[PDB]
């Protein structure tokens, strides 16, 4: 139903937020080279590439780990600069008067190139990335008895089966051409994948809405944390300018329950989202990139959703304020692949059609 309107705000959007995406101040992303996979595992090839493709006919250069390696020259050393940790707050000085500071406990933290390390199809797949998906899934129960019990889940269930289809959707098109050698859209695999699966559909656009939702509710508080950078003096302007044009009408339901949920289910529900911490039990670089992020993405986007709730101004104010530059970055990250999911279903809806 609604799903004309996110198409419409999208399609009013998708070029402001590219370019916003690609600003320097957004296009680089903090990334632990070392991981810590302590929920375990097949790790062997043989159980971790998609079967999609005879991977034994295609040249060394074009298997699963090389599509899903990073491009080597697009990261430099992090946490040479706390910008990354630091608080919206703290970004300009507002009145004449971190990554330690604000808990960014990475190991060999690193600035990767989001440009250059686009989110496509890895030939990333097999048991591994089953188990994987398997235990987020199965990692969906919480305290029985608690009001909102069954809210919860689903709403923690259709968030990660949003995620699951933005990212297949994804593959999909920006699919491998493994004879012109070329990238391009795949349209039966798209159809395999989420076409024929309505409620996948309908879950990406649950989550770009609750991801918009929480962008429109911090927009009022938003420090003016760019103003001073030298290089990004418009960035904040320029989100405004996106945010503006998000609002709807669908933003008037309790997309997350948050009026629903008990305040300890709230906090099991932030918990979950431990979903970030799996990631790192993806052996695809790439997947556990774009996974990190989005993740990270939800669950920044819960906590502004919960807390904001409660409400309060000068706790409002705080909350968006004391949100890391990390945290926003990640954020507006997924909203930007989730704008990018809903344009290719119209794509593909339209591609379907041609076909005849
Ligand atoms: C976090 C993470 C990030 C990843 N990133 C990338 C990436 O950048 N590029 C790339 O090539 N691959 C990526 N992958 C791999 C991808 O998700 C694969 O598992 C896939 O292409 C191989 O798909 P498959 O058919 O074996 O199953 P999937 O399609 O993952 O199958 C999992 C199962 O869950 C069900 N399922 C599928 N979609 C949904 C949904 N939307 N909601 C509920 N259930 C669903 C299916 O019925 C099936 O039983 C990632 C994997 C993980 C775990
Ligand atoms: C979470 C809670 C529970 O009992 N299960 C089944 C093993 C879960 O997935």
């Amino acid at each position: 139903g609604s799903f004309n309107e996110l198409n419409a705000i999208n399609e009013n959007i998708r070029d402001d937020l590219s370019a916003l995406l690609k600003s320097d101040f957004f296009k680089y992303f903090r990334l632990d080279l070392y991981k810590q996979c302590s929920f375990w595992l097949c790790l062997n090839r043989a159980c971790s590439v998609d079967v999609v493709e005879d991977w034994d006919t295609l040249p060394e250069y074009w298997q699963p780990e090389i599509l899903g390696s990073f491009n080597n020259d697009t990261m430099k050393e992090a946490d040479d600069s706390d910008d990354e940790c630091k608080f919206l707050d703290q970004l300009c000085q507002t009145s004449k008067k971190y990554c330690d500071v604000n808990d960014f406990n990475g190991k060999n933290a690193v600035l990767i190139d989001l440009t250059a390390n686009p989110e496509r199809f890895t030939g990333y797949g097999g048991k591994q990335a089953g188990q994987i998906w398997s235990t987020i899934y199965q990692d969906n129960c919480f305290t029985i008895g608690e009001t909102g019990e069954s809210l919860a889940k689903d709403a923690f269930y259709r968030l990660v089966s949003g995620f699951h289809a933005s990212i297949g959707t994804h593959l999909s098109k920006e699919y491998l051409n493994t004879k012109t050698g070329k990238w391009e859209p795949n349209l039966d695999l798209f159809m395999a994948r989420i076409g024929n699966f309505p409620d996948r559909v309908t879950n990406m656009y649950f989550n770009y809405a609750v991801v918009a939702k929480a962008l429109w509710k911090i927009q009022p508080y938003l420090p003016e944390f760019s103003f001073c950078d030298l290089v990004n003096k418009e960035i904040k302007n320029k989100m405004d300018n996106v945010i503006s044009q998000l609002d709807t009408k669908i933003f008037n339901e309790d997309l997350v329950f948050a009026n629903d949920l008990s305040l300890t289910l709230k906090d099991e529900f932030r918990s979950r989202f431990n979903v970030t911490k799996i990631m790192d039990c993806v052996q695809c670089d790439r997947c556990r990139l774009w996974g990190k992020i989005q993740t990270t993405g939800y669950a920044t986007a819960l906590k502004i959703l919960f807390e904001i709730n409660d409400a309060d101004e000068f706790t409002k104010q705080h909350i968006v304020g004391k949100l890391t530059k990390y945290e926003l970055i990640a954020l507006l990250q997924t909203f930007g692949r989730l704008s990018e999911s809903i344009e290719s279903v119209n794509m593909f809806e339209k591609m379907y059609g041609k076909r005849l």
